[PDB]
RNA sequence: UUUUU
């Protein structure tokens, strides 16, 4: 059997919709195997390519920064800080996000951003626009271990994780769409189980009172019962 | 989907 055919016939067991039969040709095959995008860019896990550059754009215009410096300066330090501290939503009571300029491996002073700012610009939620450095978070943490002053993840410590070798796997913006070991699954699944420390309201207590009842009088009489006289 | 102050 030196030579032994091609095959190469494709479909044969694959059921096929009898409206697509016109359509699931063998060259269709070579079409649609070339696409075959990012797993990081099609779910709806992260904020679009549209509103994350809307997001990028509010914030460094209100901020009245270049976007060149914002991509830079502040972002990693925005990534640092929500390593530290978690990216919820209700973060904004902080009112004010720290950022330390280095000098060398020693901090010389601290810079106040405003929170708000940051947050409410980051449309689909700011735990999703933060998805896309997830990936650069972990990196940027291995960095902070391996200079000997590793990074104290909110997430791994509240969860009672106190392995700072793998601290990470804690990061509050890992969609897990990167390739995760099974024996990281579990590890990440156990920390992300800190969704149940604390229970959520759908709905606020409503707004003020809309009648308490109303009164309607005037002129000479009673005190409330108008000219009460009928028997 | 949200939920990890």
């Amino acid at each position: 059997v030196t030579f032994e055919p091609p095959r190469v016939t494709g479909f044969g067991a694959l059921w096929i919709p009898r409206q697509q039969r016109n359509y699931m040709t063998t060259a269709y095959i070579e079409k649609i195997k070339a696409y075959v995008p990012h797993s990081n860019l099609i779910e709806s896990g992260l904020a679009s390519e549209a509103q994350l550059t809307s997001w990028i754009e509010n914030t460094c215009r209100d901020y009245q920064v270049s976007m060149d410096v914002f991509m830079t300066t502040v972002l990693p330090a925005w990534i640092v800080n929500c390593i530290i501290n978690g990216t919820s939503q209700e973060r904004t009571n902080e009112h004010t996000w720290r950022a330390v300029i280095m000098a060398n491996m020693e901090d010389q002073e601290v810079l106040y951003y405003p929170i708000k700012p940051i947050i409410v610009n980051a449309q689909p939620t700011l735990r999703q626009v933060m998805r896309h450095f997830g990936e650069q978070a972990v990196a940027q943490y291995m960095n902070s271990l391996q200079a000997g002053k590793p990074f104290t993840v909110k997430g791994a410590v509240t969860a009672g994780y106190a392995n700072v070798q793998d601290a990470w796997l804690g990061i509050d913006f890992l969609r897990d769409t990167m390739q995760l070991t099974t024996k990281q699954m579990e590890v990440k699944h156990q920390i992300i189980a800190a969704n149940v420390t604390r229970r959520k309201i759908r709905v606020f207590a409503l707004a003020a009172p809309g009648d308490g009842d109303e009164l309607d009088t005037e002129r000479h009489v009673v005190d409330d019962v108008a000219r009460g006289r009928h028997s």
